[PDB]
């Protein structure tokens, strides 16, 4: 793998939680501070149906699914699969929301970095038909046999794009809120039968969460999800929207977000109709920060920026002019300073306070669109 290891002092583990087993239950990948750093063996894209889903998203046919699976089917991401939770402290929690055509495992560079700095991160899989694929179980017996029911991205007609994208962002916000409720309930002793049979005992999460230090983070469709979630759910104390795609949001949302909100944009994705909606969030009674990463494209926030070499990266728009490792470091470090500021963490993340103001060779303060 070329997906970077976490830069923080904690070793990082990974597992999957589905509860309840149904299409209305919560599904998330958990990245967390590990007790042991035994081996970096987590499978990046762990089922073949996700390659079929990716293929349908990219508008290709049956054959490209099998090529992507041949290329990436065994690629790992640097986290200890089912490693025990590091005991004796309460961790801040991030709920993470993926963009259109993605699913829970494709922001491991972001999730492993936050975990290596002492966060638990819950990367949610959406059941809104925005994921390229996702699964659930029709009953408890199906969950015991591993007899998965698959759900693939919904292709939309232009006529319905406004209505359905707004219905999707509302469901997505409900899913971020449900996932938070699952983790907080486990933190306070709710017994849960994970619908997946994994060596990670969810009991370990008992009294492991710092309940006042909760953030929501998301990319693209996920950035819109950040804003919807903040508007509905004051348990989320701040939001970080990575290249927010603002189109799905209703105008009622902009006046309802008291929490601090951070926009981290790619230089090469943003456009005036998008930026104006970001600027409708600004108000002298609210904390809003915006930076742009110089030489970055949309995909610099996701794991596919690390999946290919420099030249094929640029050809496919998975990489920009900036180094993929340098982009994600600026994103993760800026995020850490912001989470230290607005969650009241007692760490050294304030060293990167300058990246929040866009003070780096590789950052623009605010936006090039200005």
């Amino acid at each position: 793998t070329k997906i970077p290891r976490g830069n923080g002092p904690y070793s990082v583990g990974c597992t999957d939680l589905m509860f309840d087993h149904t299409n209305k239950g919560t599904f998330l990948r958990l990245y967390y501070p590990s007790q042991d750093n035994d081996r970096l063996d987590t499978l990046w894209i762990p089922n073949k149906e996700y390659f079929w889903g990716l293929s349908k998203f990219l508008g290709t046919h049956w054959l490209m699914g099998n090529i992507l699976r041949l290329l990436f089917g065994s690629m790992t991401t640097p986290a200890n699969w089912n490693s025990p939770l590091r005991p004796g402290e309460k961790y801040p929690l991030v709920v993470f929301s993926h963009g259109l055509g993605a699913f829970r495992t494709l922001y491991s560079a972001i999730g492993i970095d936050l975990a290596s700095h002492g966060f638990i991160v819950a990367a949610v899989e959406h059941r809104d038909r925005s994921a390229s694929a996702t699964y659930y179980f029709k009953d408890q017996s199906a969950a015991e046999i591993g007899d998965k029911s698959w759900l693939y991205l919904r292709t939309l007609k232009q006529e319905e794009e406004t209505h359905i994208r707004n219905e999707q962002v509302r469901q997505r916000a409900k899913e971020c809120s449900q996932a938070l409720s699952l983790i907080l309930d486990i933190d306070h002793g709710k017994p849960v039968k994970n619908a997946l049979d994994l060596k990670f005992d969810m009991e370990q999460l008992k009294d492991s969460i710092d309940r006042e230090k909760i953030a929501v983070i998301g990319h693209s469709f996920g950035g819109a999800t950040v804003i919807q979630t903040l508007s509905e759910d004051q348990r989320f104390r701040c939001g970080i929207a990575l290249d927010a795609w603002m189109f799905p949001l209703g105008d009622e949302v902009y006046s309802r977000i008291p929490q601090p909100l951070f926009f981290i944009n790619s230089e090469y994705f943003q456009y005036p109709a998008n930026i104006i909606k970001m600027k409708k969030c600004y108000s002298p009674d609210k904390e809003r920060k915006m930076i742009t990463i110089r030489g970055s494209v949309h995909q610099n926030f996701a794991d596919f920026t690390f999946a290919t070499g420099k030249i094929i990266g640029h050809m496919l728009k998975l990489k920009g002019d900036i180094d993929s490792n340098v982009a994600i470091d600026l994103s993760n470090k800026a995020s850490l300073a912001f989470l230290q500021k607005h969650l009241g963490l007692h760490k050294d993340f304030d060293q990167w306070d300058c990246l929040i103001e866009g003070d780096d060779e590789n950052l623009i303060p605010g936006t090039n669109i200005n």
